[PDB]
């Protein structure tokens, strides 16, 4: 469907297969 793209906040919603979950700063970054 559509998941958190780099740049897009994860403090709550995950990121597509690929991308971390930056917990530092509340955000998805490359993997």
């Amino acid at each position: 469907g559509y998941c958190a793209t780099k740049g897009i906040k994860c403090n709550d919603i995950h990121c597509c297969s690929g991308l971390k979950c930056d917990s530092k700063r509340k955000v998805c970054v490359k993997g």
